[PDB]
């Protein structure tokens, strides 16, 4: 049960995310789908949405980053982002069905360890997908085999060309998520952002895309206390998979290696070559971006900028 209160800070960027238990969180997508009124476009059983949703909650793992909380992120990132960008103007209700969705979907089972263990070690998940984005084809997996067992099928009234023309778009959002293919999406996105057109079902599937990455990437977009412990827990993971890569023998990614990372270069590079750039150009479709979340951007940029500023000192 939300408040007023609550639901008022449910629809900004800046609400903070670590306030609230795996109970409020539920509740919080929960009313997302009423209030965006997909429960009422798709007639989705409202017994339905809970349960599937406490599915989705129970097929995350216990991982320092990619856990349930950072599901919610995501979710609530891309659901300011609708208000924020006036996104019911511009996308239909099934495109708004196909971001909040699969955003929820988007890192189902992850295992804590990325797509280069993965392929290196050899494990069942980089030989069931022949090295083709292991992790993100099974996220895409496990997102389905959940809406195919029933009671959790948030989609049981959808007609079935409605189910096809979803699936296809929650398959494409999610596999996208994959940042292997950052620069080949962006660079197809300025490709069509040289003229854009919202009637070509090509340049709104690449914004989707685009879309579902940002809110993917946004903790920093978030004010400095809410943005800075999720850095602690993506390092947490990092050498977690970086501890394993040794002991094993696999190679090691230098930005995953302990010995070689601090808390600013973790976010400096990334905020100034992938974040702001990406954001950036979303600014060119919907102008109120650049207030709301490249000024955080930039905040946290100086800032982590001066933090290596002073580390590089301390080791003087
Ligand atoms: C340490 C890290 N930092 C970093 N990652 C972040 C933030 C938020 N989500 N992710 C994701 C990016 C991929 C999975 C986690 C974040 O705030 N910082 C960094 O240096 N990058 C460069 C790359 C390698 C891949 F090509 C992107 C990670
Ligand atoms: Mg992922
Ligand atoms: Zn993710």
């Amino acid at each position: 049960l939300l408040s007023p209160e609550t639901i008022e800070a449910l629809r900004k960027p800046t609400f903070d995310v670590w306030l609230w238990e795996p109970n409020e969180m539920l509740s919080c997508l929960e009313h997302m789908y009423h209030d965006l009124g997909l429960v009422r476009d798709f007639s989705i059983n409202p017994v339905t949405l809970r349960r599937w949703l406490f599915c989705v909650h129970d097929n995350y793992r216990n991982n320092p980053f990619h856990n349930f909380r950072h599901c919610f992120c995501v979710a609530q990132m891309m659901y300011s982002m609708v208000w924020l960008c006036s996104l019911q103007e511009k996308f239909s209700q099934t495109d708004i069905l196909i971001l909040m969705t699969a955003a929820i979907c988007h890192d189902l089972d992850h295992p804590g360890y990325n797509n280069t263990y993965q392929i290196n070690a050899r494990t069942e998940l980089a030989v069931r997908y022949n090295d083709i984005s292991p992790l993100e084809n099974h996220h895409c997996a496990v997102a389905f085999q959940i809406l195919a067992e029933p009671e959790c099928n948030i989609f049981s009234n959808i007609p079935p060309d409605g189910f096809k023309q979803i699936r296809q778009g929650m398959i494409t959002l999610i596999l996208a998520t994959d940042m292997a293919r950052h620069a080949e999406i962006m660079d197809s996105f300025k490709e069509k952002m040289e003229n854009f057109d919202y009637s070509n079902e090509e340049h709104m599937t690449l914004l989707k895309m685009i879309l579902i990455k940002c809110c993917d990437i946004s903790n920093e977009v978030r004010p400095m206390e809410v943005a800075e412990p999720w850095v602690d827990c993506l390092l947490e993971e990092y050498f977690m998979q970086s501890d394993r890569e040794k002991s094993e023998g696999l190679p090691v990614a230098p930005f995953m290696d302990r010995d070689k990372v601090t808390k600013a270069t973790a976010q400096i590079g990334f905020i100034k070559f992938v974040l702001i750039p990406m954001f950036e150009t979303v600014t060119k479709l919907f102008p109120m971006v650049e207030e709301i979340m490249l000024q955080p951007l930039w905040e946290s940029r100086d800032r982590y900028e001066e933090l290596k500023r002073i580390d590089d000192a301390m080791k003087e």
